[PDB]
């Protein structure tokens, strides 16, 4: 680090080269581990900062956990949240990032199954929708009460008691593995966002939510237990609230308020947490049609939309129905309606045309009442090619010809050719903006710095240029694994900086993240 | 090596008609406006496929009283109550259609299952027809485009 | 287009100030910066 800290401090130094260039199997030994970041170190002026990279959290900003929830928070910050609070959801991510690669180092004989299962999640989901093709192939061959045939040979129908037995048991393992493996860190946000809110800001002492935001009034269950944070790392936010609110009121109200066997009240508490967290319930879904799916074989049949849940370029399409989807009801109710008004004219001028029979003779089938004529027109007067003329007898000798014309040539240019095009519109155009964001996102991580905000443009200038800004002197991976150190650092081994940052920390002001200049914007 | 086969059949002379495709400019451009997003045309093919398919097993486990390509009973009566060629009709029949499925498909009056099979064809129409063979003709104009 | 001249609108006013017509940009610079611009400096409901 010395050798480092002058070579990147004072270049133009013939003396130092020579010395450098001696000690080539060390710094191209250390440069695995020596992460550097950028801050504004309290003197108006940007500085470099050095540290220690461990080699056991090196290896777990892989394991593909965590490169998820990378992927989930760079798409989440960069397309929509404004600057006020973009470095204030960065450290909020490190915080949790770093409670992963905990979670990723420790993954009776109970506890190593356990272990087993919550590794295997992503390589087991997988093997979860394999068994479902092959129930949905050989349930391809039925025939009509409803007995199957063979093609190939007799040990056809054995085969699918097998798979599907087996599939209820792997559809059973995706959600225990499930529950070790992302349920601990959404409980962690869960806990981090209460103590954080009555401790910092007050709200079970001072605000008292209403009966609007349902998820404020369900925690208020969890603050009178006893092992309240049991993943926030923080076991004295009990303590810190008394300190700062037991004089304004009650030390003995807030005593009371806060305070082989096991804990009820949180057990009851961390299920009211999963059921409504999202990602859970589609993985109960796909598992309550498999104890469905000896009942009836055909409900493996709806396994196969984990091919929505599971792709990227089909999650695309199943969201932009409802992406725009507040529109689209609007203009249903709308379609609905004009439909409809073109009911009350045709059964208060036309019944005399409606005869979906045959030649008369036949005991004539009418549309003479007013729900069956409006179903008439909502089955196939919309669904049709050319609207309501084709399921109509053809006018020509009549008293109405000319009223009757403009009855289906505005049906026409007025159903079909707009009002079935803005609703395609609605869908296809809401395609056609969702898979543009992900393209932006795509760009603009690509022609801006992160945490500088400069561009490609100004970093160039040099050969092969942006690549170094963000592979040495930001690289926000970096930026964790400094937040990573810090922790494990005593209080009094603190130097300059990490001192200066770490009590920053604190108090959260996040001035330090390098605003506008780097190193090379003041330098030269 | 066509030209080689043209001589065991004079048709296979009908294929080199396709150096009009590498051979212009804007029509070399139609030919790799195929597979210039291509990634994204088999995964939407591969839910049109299964969409379908989901309606094969709802339309085989509730309606084979409808499936009726016959001349009115006397004849002897054509159906498609299996499950692979009931498949095969709406692939051939309910995509390829302009109203989805309610062509091919006997008009439901006086049933039980009225209201149960207006939602049935409905949505088959606003689902497949309507929605994913425009993303999917969308994803080939937006290549070229 | 009748639906992007009333999503303009929308951003038009969210990234310039109405009555300066400055910018997020320039008046963002500190933290929580263009909210405190027009909550106190103009707020044209003051001027009126
Ligand atoms: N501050 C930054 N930190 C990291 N990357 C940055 C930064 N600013 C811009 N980038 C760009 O973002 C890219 C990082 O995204 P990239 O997709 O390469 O990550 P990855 O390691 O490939 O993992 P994944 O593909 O899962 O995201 C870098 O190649 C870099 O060009
Ligand atoms: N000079 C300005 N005066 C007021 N608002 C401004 C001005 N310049 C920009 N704005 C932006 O316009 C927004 C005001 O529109 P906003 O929709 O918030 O009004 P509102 O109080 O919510 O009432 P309504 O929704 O009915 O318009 C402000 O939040 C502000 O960000
Ligand atoms: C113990 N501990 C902390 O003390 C801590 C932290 N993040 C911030 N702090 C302050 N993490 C993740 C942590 O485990
Ligand atoms: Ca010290
Ligand atoms: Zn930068
Ligand atoms: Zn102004």
């Amino acid at each position: 680090v010395l050798l480092t800290n002058l070579s990147e401090h004072m270049p133009n130094d013939t003396r130092l080269q020579t010395f450098l260039e001696l000690a080539e199997s060390v710094l191209n030994y250390f440069q695995p581990f020596l992460g550097r970041i950028e801050i504004m170190g309290s003197a108006k002026r940007i500085e470099r900062v050095y540290f220690e990279i461990s080699e056991s959290s090196r290896t777990q900003w892989e394991k593909p956990q965590v490169k998820e929830s990378k992927r989930q928070f760079i798409f989440d910050v960069v397309n929509e949240g404004g600057e006020k609070e973009k470095m204030e959801l960065f450290v909020n991510f490190c915080e949790d990032t770093i409670f992963e690669m905990q979670l990723a180092a420790q993954i009776a004989y109970q506890q190593k199954l356990l272990n087993y299962f919550a590794r295997n999640f992503y390589n087991m989901r997988m093997l979860a929708l394999f068994v479902a093709f092959a129930i949905n192939f050989i349930l391809l061959f039925y025939k009509v009460v409803h007995y199957v045939l063979e093609e190939s040979s007799g040990y056809m129908e054995p085969t699918l008691r097998i798979l599907a037995i087996l599939h209820t048991v792997i559809s059973f393992f995706c959600i225990i593995g499930y529950y070790c493996l992302k349920v601990p860190l959404v409980i962690f946000k869960r806990e981090k966002e209460v103590a954080r809110k009555l401790e910092f800001d007050g709200l079970y002492i001072t605000e008292q939510p209403s009966e609007d935001d349902i998820k404020g009034q369900w925690d208020r269950l969890v603050i009178n237990t006893q092992s309240f944070p049991n993943n926030y790392w923080d076991k004295f936010v009990k303590r810190k609230v008394m300190d700062k609110y037991g004089e304004f009121y009650g030390r003995d109200r807030i005593s009371e308020l806060l305070g082989n066997s096991i804990d009820v009240k949180y057990q009851m508490w961390k299920l009211g947490v999963v059921f409504t967290d999202n990602s859970f319930l589609y993985l109960a879904w796909y598992m309550t049609m498999s104890v469905l799916g000896h009942y009836n074989n055909f409900f493996f049949a709806a396994h196969l939309l984990d091919i929505a849940m599971g792709f990227k370029t089909l999650r695309t399409i199943l969201s932009s129905v409802t992406h725009n989807g507040k529109q689209l009801v609007l203009t249903v109710g709308l379609l609905a309606v004009v439909v409809y008004l073109y009911t009350v004219v045709a059964f208060n001028f036309f019944r005399k045309f409606y005869n979906k029979s045959e030649d008369g003779d036949t005991p004539d089938m009418k549309c003479d009442d007013m729900l069956t004529c409006y179903m008439f027109h909502m089955y196939v007067g919309v669904r049709a090619g050319g609207g309501i003329g084709d399921e109509i007898e053809d006018p020509a000798g009549d008293e109405y010809e000319i009223y009757r014309i403009i009855f289906d040539i505005t049906f026409f240019f007025f159903v079909i050719v707009i009002l079935l095009a803005i609703i395609q519109g609605l869908i296809i155009d809401a395609f056609g903006e969702l898979r543009d964001q992900q393209e932006q996102v795509k760009e603009d991580m690509e022609t801006k710095c992160f945490i500088c905000g400069i561009g490609n443009d100004y970093f160039d200038t040099v050969p092969h240029g942006f690549e170094t800004h963000t592979l040495q002197e930001h690289n926000l991976a970096n930026y964790l694994f400094f937040l990573m150190y810090l922790i494990n650092k005593d209080e009094t081994e603190h130097t300059g900086q990490e001192s200066y940052v770490w009590k920053m920390y604190q108090e959260r002001c996040w001035e330090f993240f390098p605003a506008g200049d780097c190193f090379r914007k003041q330098y030269e």
